[PDB]
């Protein structure tokens, strides 16, 4: 049975763990997350999802701690992104743009803050409508890492400190490129319907594809793509941490220079704001 | 002010952050440890001393947590280690064995049971009495570590997984390592009377000493140690954590299979013991 607070404000209703819910006040929809019981993981998400506020970053509304967890969240009507890709399904270019844009902002987001998602993948990123051009919003923070010690040790003398530690400070701080990575994934799914990394037809392991970082290409597909897309991706997918593309220099991309796409952007943005917006002060 | 909690219990003396203090109902004497307010820290210590037993660890006996942080501890009368070997003094040979023999022990105990010390130096080893022949306890868990994800990231298809994370694989779960190396230097200093990494009379800089595992050799020194003795420091200063000498091995070493050493260390231990002892069935 759902818990007693819970079933006083929403009414719960389909499966999408997440299920549709309804707010007894508003009688608006909400999505409910759940999760049996790792405190520590769902401790982290809601203390993530309480401090941020980005358009491309889904809002929390509601929690509750209980027989199990009940995490409530804003609903978007889209979906989740990996509907749209699944079964070499693939997004017109256009569309890729200005969904990715939106990705970019929300893990510039991100990083700006200390926040390092850890698990980006189509199933974690969120369309906010049925129409292909739609707002996006992240989502799922529970592999979240916030950002020490390594700083701690350098302000003393390391009379007593093994080597692969001081070793360790040439690579340090650069855990949030872990997330490019994953983006750039993303991005060569969303332009080619397929995965870059696959035990399809192919004697390489997975493992060994990736680390050497080379991704299954197949000319036909990316016939239909931009060079400038492909650039793009070529740029994240970097096996080098150090020389990986962070999201700033993503943004600067000449494939991200559409002055189109970005208004696009605005407009969906301003539509969504009105309805929620007080009048202004003039 | 002391809290009053503390004052009730404790009547606090002169400072040796820590001071000599007597329980009152006992008269006994005993350290606290004075921390200002990193609760985390506190907090680790706190849940590492609580649940380890081994008589080459320190035992917690009280701790109140008010205005500042204070930490009730046995009393070990020898003081630190660091007093025996600061400027240039140096200990028998059989000593230093009698005192690694049990620091070995100590933190083998530490790594059977996942916590990582970090932090090992003479200082951060206490002697049970004035004698040179006497008892060792390490001290001072502020900023040990206790043993994941990657195991979690490795039950799933990497798809979206960077390549940085699959290569330290290779690498993980050899943390434990940093303490072998932290014991190797404490073993050179007391074997030598100096330290092997050092900013004195050298060009080459310490990360560069240490990184590059050249420890400074003065021949004349160490005429007067064993090759026994030499070799095994040889071993645990190994700049490769794989490779480097393990706690276990370490205690296998030719220079540890002495058998007047460990009885005469049975004996010590007998004798802390008796007085705290109950009547055995028999
Ligand atoms: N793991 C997460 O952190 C998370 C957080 C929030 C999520 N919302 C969906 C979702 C949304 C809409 C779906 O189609 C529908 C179903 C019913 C109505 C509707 O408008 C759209 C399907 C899944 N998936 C989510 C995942
Ligand atoms: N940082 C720690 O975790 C820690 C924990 C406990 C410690 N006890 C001493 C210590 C003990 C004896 C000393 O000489 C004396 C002083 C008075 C009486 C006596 O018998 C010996 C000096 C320092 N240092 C400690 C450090």
């Amino acid at each position: 049975v759902y818990p007693k607070a819970l079933r006083d404000e929403y009414i719960m209703s389909k499966t999408l763990e997440v299920k549709l819910a309804f707010e007894r006040k508003t009688c608006k929809k909400v999505a409910i997350k759940i999760i049996s019981k790792p405190a520590l993981n769902v401790e982290t998400e809601i203390e993530i999802l309480k401090k941020l506020n980005h358009p491309c970053i889904i809002k929390i509304k509601n929690f509750f701690d209980a027989e199990d967890y009940y995490i409530v969240l804003e609903l978007m009507e889209g979906g989740e992104l990996f509907d749209k890709v699944v079964g070499n399904k693939r997004l017109k270019e256009a569309t890729c743009k200005l969904y990715f844009y939106q990705m970019l902002l929300a893990v510039q987001y991100l990083h700006e803050n200390g926040i390092i998602h850890r698990d980006l993948k189509p199933e974690n990123v969120l369309l906010s409508s049925q129409e292909e051009d739609c707002l996006i919003k992240i989502t799922d923070f529970g592999h979240s890492k916030i950002l020490t010690s390594l700083m701690r040790t350098l302000c003393g003398t390391p009379t007593y400190l093994a080597p692969e530690v001081l070793v360790s400070v040439g690579t340090a701080g650069y855990n949030r490129a872990v997330d490019c990575w994953s983006l750039g994934v993303i991005l060569f799914i969303c332009l080619s319907g397929y995965p870059p990394f696959s035990e399809h037809r192919t004697q390489v392991s997975l493992k060994d594809q990736i680390t050497s970082g080379k991704y299954n290409f197949i000319p036909e597909v990316w016939a239909e793509v931009s060079e400038k897309a492909l650039d793009l991706v070529k740029k994240l997918l970097v096996v080098d941490p150090k020389a990986r593309f962070t999201t700033e220099e993503a943004l600067r991309h000449p494939w991200l220079q559409d002055e189109d796409m970005k208004r696009k952007f605005q407009d969906l943005l301003s539509e969504e704001n009105e309805s929620t917006a007080l009048p202004q002060v003039l």
